[PDB]
């Protein structure tokens, strides 16, 4: 769980950058589900409501 969240926030923070004729946007958009990292609690939901928008 840990190492793979970390993992998808490393990685959904380097999608963030690239600015093409399409990216991130549409993962913006689904923001519907689960789009930042989760473990158990603490740094997870901390996480979870920072990256949110």
């Amino acid at each position: 769980e840990q190492r793979f969240n970390n993992f998808l926030k490393a990685l959904q923070e380097k999608v963030e950058i690239k600015q093409l004729n399409h990216f991130w946007e549409i993962v913006v958009q689904d923001g519907i589900t689960l789009i930042t990292k989760e473990e158990a609690s603490g740094s997870s939901v901390t996480a979870e409501e920072a990256k949110k928008f």
